[PDB]
């Protein structure tokens, strides 16, 4: 409901306790966490109606507008009118100087009163050929987000480009009502319960896994790191989506089953923790919005050798049930509250993570764009397309070479398979079949 | 003379204003300029002599193990001892994977309360061939001091390669010395009388070159960059040395008023600032040693296209003698005082930079070294021409900023300046725009 009038501040979130700024580090940079979206654009354009475009997308949502002030102690959030936002334009000749150019824009420094946090720019190549440059630091919207920020753009561009009239759905909530929301509904008693239910649930856990790496680990992170595609066919995917049924299951369930399996294979641990970002929009009005409903949990799983994998699918459904129903206290309190003094050589509480994200003329061909940045010792960011199941996997350049993490790409598309062949066998039979 | 006793706390030196912790930048790091030195070690190598010659180094120069810490609102150097220093080993398959572990290995970071302030890897790829990585953080020892560091180096290893002892001559002094001396070599006068001289040379000029670039200049730099390469043949540096010693001058000269002739075809100001690093070393004690002696000094030359070269060799022979005479405050001091909000667009007080490195200077089975060339992708100015000497003409490189210019122009600009600099060599009397309009003819790139 709305709660929210003009010129009020509003709270954060709990999955807005890491935007980019909370998490800064000194050696790093503020700008080194930027996210960075580009596309080309094949056609004839009507650049200004694309402008436009770009300006009506910006006006619809208020997260792309939206100011972070210091409150004493805390910050609020307030939001901002399109006004002062510009589509910046440019010509550009040759995919070289276009890769020069957008590796000169993706750092630029992003500031929390900035009213914008979006920077669009379209490159002319020539008048039939175009890249669209979208730029925003992190925290500010997640994948779904995205989806609906690329649907919506291409439905006011169609709309207006012609003359015509926009005409796009009304979102029903604003973010900030949103945050108020659960303010007002998670105040002491339910985040003592959950942090109490992780302490216990988190207790007894090494400080870090030992994970065999390539090169010995510094006593500083570097946090310079890089990415490795995976792929998955068509068939393998449905396969999985099947057996997860029968097991009562869903395919994110799955899919951490195999990545915990993956990982026994370099660590002679018995517990593994797997972070895992989830999404959180536990209302019918959420499902359009634009903005981060992402929080992260830590996946404690017993990862012994002799077990059979349905019992390890099962272990792996029962705590997935257990911390989505404490999904709700964000993982930096985790942490904080955890691991008093974090040991500058590793990522707290966690070193691998798993990611899923749903499924979601002019040509469109988006362009690659590699941030050269790894946050934990291994990230499996993989997607869910009609051809198939793709995504990367994102290692650090401080412990691991290009080649381990390819043939862990390569050995853990070969698990999938031999988990959808046969699931009756144990975590060290599936390895060694997976061996080869 | 030696006036420092072991654990003695002492200042710091004028040259060390810009270590890495007195300029730091928020969203670059604190490790954005970390100066990684590698290089390929050919041949047979004893890598555990070649660990226990860098070992030998480090209790050789204090600096390589001096710490730095905050006492008020200053910072003070404690000589540490030699002990707490290794050498890490990593074994490495692959020119691409030492790259990754380069670019990995450089931003990590270095605190000002270290024992030692370098980190040395020897990345072992063959047992033939090697990686020598040598990251320190910025500041620490300078590119003559780096021509020191690699002769004793390469003196340590060959003695203890073989069953001797190492013999290298005796170090009189230490940089706690030389920076006692140098806080010594002044009553508050030098100090002021050279900060009045720079503020008297710069006044009336634009806080920014009104120069031609592909792209707009964004809110704030990026500090992303590349670079060209600048070749010259060595017949066309033997007549530059000619011209030069002809009109009374210097190899630098020439080649700063020939940079200055190239500047001014992409702008229409009638004078330009250009900044440039020099040596100060002004003992024969201190021409050994390992530290930091470089200051910055901006040029400023005018460039109107209706006067002859002769004319600009003279000026720029005039405002570069003038410069070595007032080269002890430190570069930082002259922004803090002539600018007191800096533009996060440009770099303050001058957007071009020319740098001339002064020059360096047989067993069958010894070793072979290449540098491998280390590009951070980084870019503290708009345009920066670095350029040495060697025995086969002139090298270097020009370094653009990204945020500004795309390859193809600094391209052209780096073909018109070697291509100048032949029009000068076989025309003397010319003028500025009649040699602009003569090294055209580059049939538009």
């Amino acid at each position: 409901v709305p709660v929210t009038g003009p010129g009020e501040e509003s709270p954060l979130s709990c999955q807005q306790s890491e935007l980019w700024f909370l998490n800064q580090r000194a050696h790093l940079g503020s700008s080194y966490d930027n996210v960075q979206m580009a596309y080309r654009v094949i056609g004839p354009l009507d650049r200004q109606a694309y402008a436009r475009a770009f300006e009506g997308l910006v006006a619809r949502h208020a997260v792309l507008r939206t100011s972070y002030l210091r409150r004493g102690d805390t910050y609020v959030q307030k939001v901002n009118d399109t006004t002062g936002f510009a589509v910046a334009f440019e010509d550009v000749t040759g995919d070289s100087a276009v890769t020069e150019f957008l590796r000169a824009e993706r750092p630029r420094p992003f500031d929390p009163a900035d009213r914008h946090m979006l920077r669009v720019h379209i490159l002319t190549l020539t008048p039939y050929e175009h890249v669209a440059v979208v730029t925003r630091p992190w925290g500010i919207f997640d994948g779904w987000s995205t989806g609906v920020f690329i649907a919506e753009l291409n439905a006011l561009y169609q709309a207006l480009s012609r003359g015509d009239e926009p005409s796009l759905p009304e979102l029903p909530v604003q973010y900030a009502d949103f945050a108020h929301w659960q303010r007002r509904t998670f105040d002491a008693d339910a985040r003592a319960r959950q942090q109490a239910y992780w302490r216990a649930q988190l207790a007894d856990l090494p400080s870090c896994t030992a994970l065999r790496t390539d090169y010995r680990r510094p006593e500083a992170k570097s946090y310079q790191g890089s990415s490795v595609e995976v792929n998955v066919p068509a068939a393998v995917l449905d396969q999985l989506k099947r057996v997860s049924k029968e097991r009562g299951g869903t395919l994110y369930m799955t899919l951490l089953s195999a990545f915990a399996t993956l990982l026994g294979a370099h660590t002679d641990d018995r517990e593994l923790a797997i972070g895992s970002p989830v999404t959180n929009r536990p209302r019918p009005e959420l499902e359009r919005l634009v903005g981060y409903f992402i929080n992260v949990l830590v996946m404690r799983l017993d990862v012994r050798p002799e077990q059979a994998f349905d019992d390890l699918l099962a272990q792996a459904q029962r705590v997935t049930a257990a911390a989505h129903e404490h999904k709700e206290v964000p993982f930096a309190d985790l942490v904080r509250d955890l691991v008093p003094e974090p040991d500058p050589a590793y990522s707290p509480l966690f070193q691998v993570m798993f990611n899923l994200v749903p499924a979601v003329a002019l040509g469109f061909v988006p362009l690659p764009t590699d941030s050269g940045t790894a946050k934990f010792d291994l990230n499996l960011v993989v997607r869910e397309t009609p051809d198939g199941l793709r995504g990367y996997l994102e290692y650090s350049t401080d412990l691991y070479a290009r080649s381990t993490v390819r043939s862990m790409a390569a050995t853990y598309e070969r698990l999938l398979l031999k988990i959808v062949t046969q699931p009756g066998a144990s975590l060290a039979r599936l390895r060694e079949a997976a061996a080869d």
